[PDB]
């Protein structure tokens, strides 16, 4: 697709069997969701927006669908206002700025 | 252009007089420039994102040059981590999200 801006850029993802709506974020080095249940480890991670910085969990090797195409990355966990879909995974769907 | 997601979205703005790098960041409203002098009135505002909420002084009707396409919109200027190009302005250039 081709998705313009005059609003939000939001998609359906799949993670963990569930539906989830996340935006795509070019200024995201990471993807971060909301608060959920991912299997195996995690490990520390903080990361820095507009109003400071925010501690998170870091979970690798996630399955996750982003607006019908399949990725498999980190994921981030932690208490973000809106899940975010940034560059790590927006590579793997073939993501680009365009204009 | 075409802008990969390998690595962050920056481009050449041309501000008040000023140059300046920015992040290209179809994940912000807004768009929010670090600590500049620009003419004209202002209003304060709050914006929110990762970490919590900033002061912002919001200047309406300001020109910007960003990597060589002209728009104008409302300048966002406080105490961002980063200068970043939102929606707002990303609409004007004509960029769009590609996959
Ligand atoms: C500020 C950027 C350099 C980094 N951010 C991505 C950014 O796109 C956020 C993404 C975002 C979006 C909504 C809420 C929180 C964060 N947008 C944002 O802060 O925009 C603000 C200006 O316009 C407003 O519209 C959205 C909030 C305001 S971030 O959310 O802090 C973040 C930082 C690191 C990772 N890995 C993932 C996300
Ligand atoms: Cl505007
Ligand atoms: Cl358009
Ligand atoms: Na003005």
């Amino acid at each position: 697709p081709q998705i313009t801006l005059w609003k939000r850029p939001l998609v359906t993802i799949k993670i963990g069997g569930q539906l989830k709506e996340a935006l795509l974020d070019t200024g995201a080095d990471d993807t971060v969701i909301e608060e959920m249940s991912l299997p195996g480890r995690w490990k520390p991670k903080m990361i820095g927006g507009v109003g400071g910085f925010i501690k998170v969990r870091q979970y690798d090797q996630i399955i996750i669908e982003i607006a019908g195409h399949k990725a498999i990355g980190t994921v981030l966990v932690g208490p973000t206002p809106v899940n975010i879909i940034g560059r790590n995974l927006l590579t793997q769907i073939g993501a680009t700025l365009n204009f």
